[PDB]
């Protein structure tokens, strides 16, 4: 099986872990042990295909920094996050990027946005930003929700296709 190491970049309160949980756990985050495991692992069919959809989570209220290097060093595809009704996230998508080309050391990499918190109600950026954002690099954009746990394997599953081109 094919290792896919998908590194998760969120601004803070978007909820990227949410998202991993929901995805790998099938639970809502805010309730797990971090740093055990650094990493969430699973095996999923995407494209007709099987495959290992390893999902990285990072950092959201931390700054981090230092070790948001070493997920994109060392991940393959990254999986932007932002909340409708934080319009902090949306300007958080694209400086995020910019990190992951210094390390990548590249232009077109394994990327999608998806955004979190879409099934609340309070939707700041309509979705003509959020599209216009993802489409501004190239990549397929997701709506998802890491509390009602719709389209999370959809965003997660579709970052992967990227990276098989990897
Ligand atoms: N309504 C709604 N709330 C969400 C969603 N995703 C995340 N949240 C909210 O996000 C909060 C948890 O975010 P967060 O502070 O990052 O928790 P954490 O990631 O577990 N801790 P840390 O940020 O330190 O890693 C909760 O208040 C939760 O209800 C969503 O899709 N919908
Ligand atoms: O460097 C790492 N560990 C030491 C050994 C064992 C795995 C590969 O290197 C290691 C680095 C990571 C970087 C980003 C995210 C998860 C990681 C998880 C890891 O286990
Ligand atoms: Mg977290």
């Amino acid at each position: 099986m094919t290792e896919y190491k998908l590194v998760v970049v969120g601004a803070g309160g978007v909820g990227k872990s949410a998202l991993t949980i929901q995805l790998i756990q099938n639970h809502f985050v805010d309730e797990y042990d971090p740093s055990i495991e650094d990493s969430y692992r699973k095996q999923v069919v995407i494209d007709g295909e099987t495959c290992l959809l390893d999902i990285l989570d990072t950092a959201g209220q931390e700054e981090y920094s230092a070790m948001r290097d070493q997920y994109m060093r060392t991940g393959e595809g990254f999986l932007c996050v932002f909340a409708i009704n934080n319009t902090k996230s949306f300007e958080d998508i694209h400086q995020y990027r910019e990190q992951i080309k210094r390390v990548k050391d590249s232009d077109d990499v394994p990327m999608v946005l998806v955004g979190n918190k879409c099934d609340l109600a309070a939707r700041t950026v309509e979705s003509r930003q959020a599209q216009d954002l993802a489409r501004s690099y190239g990549i397929p954009y997701i709506e998802t929700s890491a509390k009602t746990r719709q389209g999370v394997e959809d965003a997660f599953y579709t970052l992967v296709r990227e990276i098989r081109q990897h």
